[PDB]
């Protein structure tokens, strides 16, 4: 599926393998004034 | 599925393998003034 | 499923393997003034 | 410094604000066979 | 410094604000056979 | 400094604001057979 070999010295965010998914109905609110 | 081999020295956030998912109905509120 | 081999020296947050999911109906409140 | 306002429904890993740092001497071992 | 306003429904990894830094001497091992 | 307003429905990795830096001496190992 997902494979990662990572060598990092400094990182704000370090991620090897990651999945995000929505099935069905998903609603994300936006930005309003 | 998900495999990660990570070598890191400094990280704000370090994650090997991660999954986030919604099934069915998901509503996220936004930002309003 | 999820496998992680991580070597880290300093991390704000270090996570090997993690899953978060919602099934059915999920509502997250947003930010309002 | 670091400020975060996050609305999330499902996440493997959810982090608002995070710092990781090394001062001086830091050695991270790698992967060998 | 760092500011984030994030609305997300599904994420493998969700991070608002993050810093990773090394000061001085940092050595990260690599991958060898 | 860094500001982010992000609306996302599905993401493998979602990051608002992030900084990674090395000061001084940093060595990252590579990949060898």
């Amino acid at each position: 599926g997902l494979m990662a070999q990572m060598a990092t010295t400094a990182a704000g965010v370090a991620v090897g393998s990651a999945v995000g998914h929505t099935l069905g109905h998903a609603i994300t609110g936006g930005f309003s004034g």
